[PDB]
């Protein structure tokens, strides 16, 4: 009395890998790029993960896929304390930080990948 | 001599984004919530990454999706040294830590999402 | 005039969980394994996040699925500054680092899992 | 004492040929002639066994001498599920059938012929 | 010199109609009457082309006047794969066929009729 | 005044039986006899309704007494789509049909028989 | 199992100069400020180390940093024999001391200074 | 490419006070403890700064922190001319010194004190 | 909302010793280096506290760390009354001083030393 349809089903298996790659940058504070409670550091002065100076730009946080960590004298900081852009990095309330200080900025970017297979039987 | 069945196969493409969100909290140590080698910090005394005090509760580690990092005076600590709860945070072996010391609690939470498309041909 | 085929399509729902496992070890620098600007730490001297000494080996970075963090005196270091193997850890340019200094080695390993279901209609 | 009549007899041989001719029609389902659980297909949209569209009318089942078969997605159907007329074809319970689906309507018409020869001897 | 006979002749016209009637039955496969690679279907569970369940028996093939067609998942089968009787239907090699699958059993029965007239000339 | 002739009449009874003969053959599509949009299948590869491979030739359609049905993946097909010969079977526009697919070719052959009796009255 | 703290140490170098200044005063005894075995000398009658009369006051012993020496006729005396005030000096047992005799009061004051430097390494 | 350390510096303020203390002892020479050009004075016969006789012992020169002055008849003397011990004082070359002459022995002892404060900033 | 810094402090202990050195020199006045109210004494004629004549030079007052005392016939003198140099000593206003008189010149030189230790905790 009712329409008849073919019945089948399938099975899918999915494997996922995060493939993290982490960018590390370093800077030593000289009282050169220093102003009235503001510290704008040029993007050209950072040393990359190979111990060599970065050439053109710093790798920003992946869109909706990453986060930032900042280290000043071994004390962890807030997101609000600093802004990160492609061509420059600037931090405010830097009046009291001393000369030659170590500044470490951590960029965690994740680029997950996944492949799948599907088996259908009749 | 054998049953005859229809043969069809499919193809699946999957995209996965980690979609991390990282919660940061801060505390300056006063010798107020201090006892015989134990430091119980009320959840109300923490300040978020926006520089604002937390109101109701701290975001715990996501169930089977996250991890904790603890910073005291810039020295990394063990998971055993501290326990994190919704309404309070307490740490042992805090006899020697000085006044106004910075303590940073890092909570990483991951909320992956994925969508897929399947094409079946006959 | 053309071949006639059966039209069918499917729908797939996929859930993914990162499943992080973060490994932490600890060591106090004694002037024992110290040489001409090189510090080779035996893998037997580290203590895990449980406060217990490690027995056989350090859990290395997951293949294409993890990253390393190294802490010396609260100053974040570079991946070039050190090499990590299963049975040992060694670091160079360690002439000036003082005795009993805290050193922390952080291992982030991610082992994602995912399961899926496919619905096929006729 | 009884009426005398002539005695005769005959012999007949008959050959019969079925002369089948089978009409085949095809349609791909678009959600155009679709309504509240009913699918009325115009007779103009079918394609003949030559791969060409039919012009004026579909050949109905020969009176008293034929039968119908209906295919939807390869699943055979009932005579009750559909009605066939000269100017149109309509089917009920078609809510779930997908787009571009193949529908095949099979018309079997038989036009038997027979010729005979009779031999009479005296 | 020879015996003299009466010369007469006849003419016969014959009309033949096949009078087809086609029986259709339907069944949805439940894993109830399922065994070690054998599927014996009770004759009580079939539904006719009227959408009504059959009551007493299945109309078998007409003696020397008909044939069978069997449909499983839209794949046509051999006469060897199944046997059809009045009170039951059983099929072998049914280990892999899924649940709720459609099974269509087609019975073609032909009951030809013919009437004739004869005209005799004297 | 007119010639007088003997008056006689006859009666004929005829019985007809269709005697259907349905031949079934089967084939699994391997990408062996496959070309630029053409699929010529050797007549030696077919298996009959008895589950046995055919030996010499395929029983063609009875001259002026039969018809063909072709099944590919459960979708009924066009007469123009394929040509059937004694020793060869070929189909065009088979670029997209998948491997190991079920192909079913149906041959309906009818060989009617009829016998009659005639009674003549004097 | 224990709290981890940063190890640091320092080194301090200190240079100290006594920076002495010595006040000398002179007086010649006349039988004017003379009484019954008591000699109260006005502070205005003394002559400084420059050979000039003092104007307003004599510099007393520095608080907890100095001492006194008194000379009468070249014979050293006791601290008990005399008292020294800002506006006057008086000595007892002065019945027998002759006219025009020399009296010398020696006031030693020390005002040490010290400056230091501290070097801290990490 | 090089080890990264924490930069810190300090400041120290030091205050020093000499805090002198001077001991004075007198003696009148009687021709009693007199010999062949040698004068050995018992330590019991001296009178203190208060005009009171000493009881047990004279305070010797502070170790590496003091000096001696000796007065005989108002003429200053050499260090070689006399030796000062805990329980006695003896002087050579005293044949000619007259009776009842005054002898003054001056002991300067310095006990400096210093306290300091250190300020360290990060 | 504010920059976070590491809090540490130190503690310093300082010990200071005056380290006095007292130089004494002696002279007997002969009417040889005597002139119109002036007495210039060659530095070659003095005898030290060891009873030995000086060889090359007089130890002058330490720069900003010492003072002088001068004795003539047991009467203490003025700073203005005399001047002291390395190789020469001269005094004015000496017409009346008699022959063979004793002259005593006292040099007080202080060479303080101080060593310190700093303890820094974190």
């Amino acid at each position: 009395t009712s329409l008849f349809k073919l019945v089948m089903s399938a099975t899918t298996s999915t494997t996922t890998d995060t493939n993290p790659e982490v960018e590390r940058y370093f800077y030593r504070l000289n009282p050169a790029q220093r102003t009235s409670g503001t510290l704008t550091i040029p993007s050209t002065s950072f040393t990359n993960s190979s111990g060599a100076a970065v050439t053109s730009n710093i790798v920003t946080a992946a869109t909706d896929n990453g986060y930032y960590l900042l280290f000043i004298n071994g004390a962890f900081q807030e997101t609000s304390l600093f802004t990160v852009a492609a061509s420059q990095v600037r931090i405010t309330q830097t009046s009291l930080v001393p000369t030659s200080a170590p500044i470490t900025l951590v960029v965690n970017n994740f680029a997950p990948t996944s492949t799948s297979t599907t088996t259908v039987r009749s």
